[PDB]
């Protein structure tokens, strides 16, 4: 009936219509002819004004003062600013509204039922690579909260016309090193080879563990990146052990407790925040399945499989499956033991169902990227597998951005 | 420009320029992506222009475009359409179409096999009665005593101002689902509607968890007649776990032939509303979906209780654990009974070569990423890390409304 996407859940037979996507005024990667939905990365005062106006509108609507004289005065104030400085500034609580919106608007995040509880740290005053380090340390301390993790974000100055961006070069605040070996292999995390090399070029004296935390490479505007090392006590880690296979502890596997992305642009009302790191806490398959078992990461599947005594000779033993499950069980049980916040793929996807059900009533939809929302193990076994999803770009958004170098 | 496709496990990059040949539209626009939707939302030289293409496709396939045989065939088709508003395909053209329709189905992980397909021309069918005979034969050939074989049977095309040949059942083999007034459901919940359609057309229902349903066959503009499969055509496998003794006690079992009745074959503009096709199972279809899906047989918890696992909390991964034991029992049983089957690992590996062959022959391969990745152990298989482009090529297998 309705001229909007029909959306069906096949477990339950229930149907919904996404009316929110009518607000998506950025084009994604698909067209009538080809669907590029599996792609990870597909690729003026005039222009700013219209975005700004749309954000202020979103904001005043969020506090139910739409069309009020507060609202229409703010708007005038902004055009005034864009008029003389070619840009405009945000208010504290605007900023906070946007930072939560970009989280809420983020299609690849199963964790969004929490989008409301986000501590936003204003660092728009920060003026040095030194001070960035200080802000970042505060964040890590706060978000970690001794293993009782608290989602948070820290926002450094926005892009100014004709001036260097605040940029953090590492992809995450915590990243194990990747050491290109003499024989050709990589010691540690192969995902992090290039940054590991860059720290080195910039002065890092490098270890040779599998699990060496990298220093940060913080860049203030128009200045060469500066190297900062994290105090080992600030970086909580969890040693991985298994609840019934006593040998698993012997593999010496560790993961860090805090997932903190630091290379993503945060966009609000057309304002671009190039340094704006945020943190939540892990879903257990991020560690157990992708980070530890991906062919092109630590690739520890055959190794566990062999200790397990499995038939790694043939696919049909499902030796890969048995191994990956027990590795995931180990990530779960270890974090639990350590009193570090962790959520399994079942419980996370159940909560996302509730989120969808929530956002249905609240906005008439929730933009979602099915491929990224369905766990990388036991897909069919989680509710979101059977849940059709519409994906579109809403703003404020978290965007990808070129590596500074 | 043209889509840039990357493998995130190897670092390789391809370019799908075969997508440039899609002339059907998909559910997506630039503002919204509806790739995850299971179904869509639902004059005469358009037909001709579909036929002219297919004929060119066919003659280019056998290395003879522009030639005489091509030229004439083009005009044959033109003339038959101009005078009758439709036309017909010669059997070798049909066999080609049917094989392309398999090759182009973006949801199939098994297309490494696409050249090896037995085509039965059954367009000289004029009754429910004949339909049944053609189907009984499909099964015996395709089943092939458990050494399974890919086959399609093509019943007469749709025709303007006449009803359609239809097979009402979703698959030639399905288990009856009886809704018991207790809210609950005996058998396969996915099959309740068709079970009742069967009952009401005078089928004598059983009350087992795995009751093989009869076939409702419908020749044009007549009521569907009801035929019963001879038990020795329905090859079934009992499930049993290679190390868990107690598993065979579960009385589980699944048929061997996955054959689909309700889809529509489209070739050069012609539509075939009855054209069932079969292959062999991939183990996860049975082990994960059909037995563990909450809305199917849903045996996840029972098995888990039998494994003495911890139902109490999700974080013991009991769901995951039980599932893997199930998929194993399906791989065990089938391999023990010498019934063709393939595990999800073996399957996606072959698909990767298929992707590579396709990239070299046509410059691409239409793939539905969400359907290619198995229902367990996603990233544990190489297709997870492979970007895919999706689009509708013709010939094509399509969905179509149930005939009621
Ligand atoms: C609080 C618990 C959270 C959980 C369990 C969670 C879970 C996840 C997971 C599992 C992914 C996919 C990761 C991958 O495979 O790369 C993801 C992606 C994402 N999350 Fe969340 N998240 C949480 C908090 C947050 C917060 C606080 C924010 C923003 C302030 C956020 C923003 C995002 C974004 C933008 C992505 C997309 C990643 C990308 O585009 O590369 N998440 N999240
Ligand atoms: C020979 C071994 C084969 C294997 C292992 C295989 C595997 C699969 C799998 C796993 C699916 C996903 C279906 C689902 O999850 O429900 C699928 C779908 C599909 N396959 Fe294959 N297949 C095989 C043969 C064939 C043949 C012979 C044809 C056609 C002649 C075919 C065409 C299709 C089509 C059209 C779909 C989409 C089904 C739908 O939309 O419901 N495949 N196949
Ligand atoms: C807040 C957050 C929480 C959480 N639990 N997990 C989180 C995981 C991420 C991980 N996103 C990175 C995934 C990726 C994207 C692009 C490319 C490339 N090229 C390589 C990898 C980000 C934020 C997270
Ligand atoms: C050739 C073939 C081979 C094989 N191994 N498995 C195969 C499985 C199928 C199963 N497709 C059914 C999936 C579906 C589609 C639409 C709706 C609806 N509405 C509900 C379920 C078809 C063909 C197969
Ligand atoms: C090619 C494909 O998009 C890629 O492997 C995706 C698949 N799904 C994913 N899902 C999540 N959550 N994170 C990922 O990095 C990916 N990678
Ligand atoms: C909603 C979701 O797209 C739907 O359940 C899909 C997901 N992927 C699938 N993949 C396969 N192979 N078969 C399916 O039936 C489905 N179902
Ligand atoms: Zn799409």
């Amino acid at each position: 009936g309705p001229k909007f996407p029909r959306v069906k859940n096949w477990e339950l037979g229930s149907i919904t219509y996404d009316t929110l996507c009518a607000q998506s005024q950025q084009d994604g990667p698909c067209t009538p002819r080809r669907c590029l939905g599996s792609l990870v990365l597909p690729r003026p005062a005039e222009q700013l004004l219209s975005q700004a106006r749309d954000f202020i509108n979103q904001y005043y609507s969020s506090i139910k003062r739409s069309g009020s004289q507060a609202h229409e005065e703010r708007l005038q104030e902004v055009e005034a600013e864009v008029a003389s400085t070619g840009t405009y500034h945000l208010r504290e609580s605007e900023l906070v509204f946007g930072a939560k919106q970009a989280w809420r608007n983020a299609p690849r995040c199963v964790g969004r039922i929490q989008w409301g509880k986000l501590q936003v740290f204003d660092a728009r005053d920060c003026s040095s690579a030194q001070e960035m380090f200080t802000y970042i340390c505060n964040h890590i301390k706060y978000a970690t909260n001794r293993g009782n993790l608290r989602s948070a974000i820290t926002v450094f100055p926005q892009r100014a016309p004709g001036r260097g961006d605040f940029r953090i070069w590492n992809s995450q605040l915590v990243r194990y090193a990747g050491y290109r070996q003499q024989d050709g292999s990589v010691r540690g995390d192969p995902a992090n080879v290039e940054i590991t090399e860059l720290c080195i070029q910039h002065g890092w004296t490098p270890g040779n563990g599998r699990f060496d935390v990298l220093p940060l490479l913080l860049q203030a505007p128009d200045e060469a990146p500066e190297l900062f090392v994290l105090p080992p006590e600030l970086v909580l880690e969890v040693p991985l052990e298994h609840p019934t296979l006593e040998w698993f502890a012997a593999l010496g596997l560790r993961w860090y407790a805090l997932p903190a992305v630091s290379n993503m642009l945060l966009e609000i009302g057309g304002l671009e925040f190039s340094a704006a790191p945020f943190s939540g806490w892990y879903m257990s398959t991020e560690i157990g399945t992708r980070n530890l078992c991906d062919p092109h990461r630590y690739n520890i599947l055959e190794d566990v499989a062999v200790c397990m005594d499995l038939d790694t000779r043939t696919t049909s033993s499902l030796w890969k499956d048995k191994a990956a499950v027990e590795i995931n069980l180990a990530v779960l049980h270890s974090f639990q033991l350590a009193k570090v916040t962790i959520v399994d793929h079942h419980a996370a996807t159940v909560s996302f169902m509730k989120h969808l059900d929530n956002e249905q009533k609240a906005r008439g939809g929730c933009p979602a990227d099915w491929a990224w929302i369905v766990p990388p193990i036991s897909g069919s076994l989680t509710p979101v597998f059977h849940q059709e999803m519409v994906n579109y770009i809403l703003s404020p958004a978290f965007r990808y951005q070129p590596d500074p170098w």
